């Protein structure tokens, strides 16, 4: 994370790459070392000077934007220590789309709706932390499953006029797979491991084998198909979701770190995935969909506890590939029965 400095009196000012905004995560105005803006060594003797205020008073200024001019003076900050001299010590991060959430899901539109697709099964993601139409397409064929097509926009993909083709090392054992900051994240064929393919950088940067998780036709959902593992994408972040026998054939939830590729906690629901269609996470609340054709179970990570919300979803065939969210558009991104469909959804 970058950091920089100002004295008493000098302005500080947080510039972030081209397009990215600010997100203050520690600052401090006062002194803790004495070494640091030489005035008076007499001024400079106080390094126990604190001010846990400064952190509201940055975060106010600099957040959801490129550039702040914050002045480091007694004018806007209050004096912690009278008589000693000051300075601001903020330790800082840019991102490309910060992320909040918008609200809680009731009932879901039917608006945006594609053409009949080539292939009955597959899925089909925007980049989250990408702005653009870009359409990443990768359509499900048994036991051959391996190429991703980039559209892109929406006309771009109807018309069949497609930007590039992507050849992945592994085959995918799965629908409901995700595409994180130009990183392709799939299930490799006949293993319980994700692979992290960039097309960034057109290289692999990364590998992980999921503990315990059944893989290849053992756990699918109703219609199986392969997907024992289907990754979600939420305003938390990125999520695993599959099957273990810890849990015993019900759905086990867990995050995982994008760019680390480490886990930060595993999750425990009351739901089966074999009777599942297919489950994808919003602001870190899962929901299973049930194809009668509408979402009943939902359990929220962060408060470790669920909730049987039975509410309408739009009935579309009895052929379900992949249903996964995108937290940019606020949107349901489903691949089902050939038909290709984007969802308002109401908060
Ligand atoms: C990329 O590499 C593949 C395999 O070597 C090759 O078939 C393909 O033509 C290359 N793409 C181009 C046109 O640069
Ligand atoms: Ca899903």
């Amino acid at each position: 994370m970058r950091r920089e400095l100002a004295c008493e009196g000098y302005p500080i000012e947080l510039r972030c790459p081209g397009s990215d905004v600010i997100m203050v995560e520690n600052a401090n105005y006062g002194r803790t070392d004495d070494k640091i803006c030489d005035a008076d060594p007499f001024q400079m003797e106080n390094v126990q000077c604190y001010l846990p205020d400064a952190f509201k008073i940055m975060s106010q200024r600099c957040n959801n934007r490129t550039q702040c001019v914050v002045v480091a003076g007694s004018d806007a900050f209050p004096d912690p220590c009278p008589g000693t001299y000051k300075y601001l010590e903020v330790q800082y991060d840019c991102v490309p789309y910060v992320f909040v959430c918008p609200g809680t899901l009731q009932k879901v539109l039917e608006p945006t709706s594609t053409h009949e697709s080539e292939h009955q099964s597959g899925a089909w993601c925007k980049d989250p932390l990408q702005a653009g139409d870009r359409i990443y397409v990768m359509p499900w064929i048994p036991y051959r499953t391996d190429t991703l097509t980039e559209y892109a926009s929406w006309e771009d993909y109807v018309a069949a006029r497609h930007t590039t083709t992507y050849r992945l090392p592994n085959r995918v054992d799965g629908t409901g797979f995700v595409v994180y900051d130009g990183a392709v994240f799939y299930n490799k064929e006949r293993t319980r491991n994700i692979v992290k393919y960039d097309l960034r950088t057109r290289i692999k940067s990364g590998e992980t084998v999921i503990n315990t998780a059944n893989y290849h036709d053992t756990s699918p959902y109703r219609w199986g198909g392969k997907t024992d593992i289907d990754l979600a994408v939420d305003e938390n972040g990125l999520w695993v979701i599959y099957a273990t026998e810890g849990n015993n054939g019900r759905l086990v939830v867990s995050q995982l770190n994008p760019y680390t590729l480490r886990f930060e906690g595993t999750w425990e629901t009351g739901y089966d995935k074999r009777s599942a269609s297919n489950a994808f996470m919003v602001c870190g609340v899962l929901y299973v969909l049930r194809s009668g054709n509408r979402v009943d179970y939902a359990f929220n990570t962060n408060a470790n506890r669920e909730e049987p919300v039975s509410l309408a979803f739009p009935n579309p065939y009895q052929f379900v590939s992949s249903v996964d969210y995108n937290p940019r558009d606020n949107q349901l991104y489903v691949w089902n029965n050939y038909f290709v469909v984007r969802y308002s959804l109401e908060f």
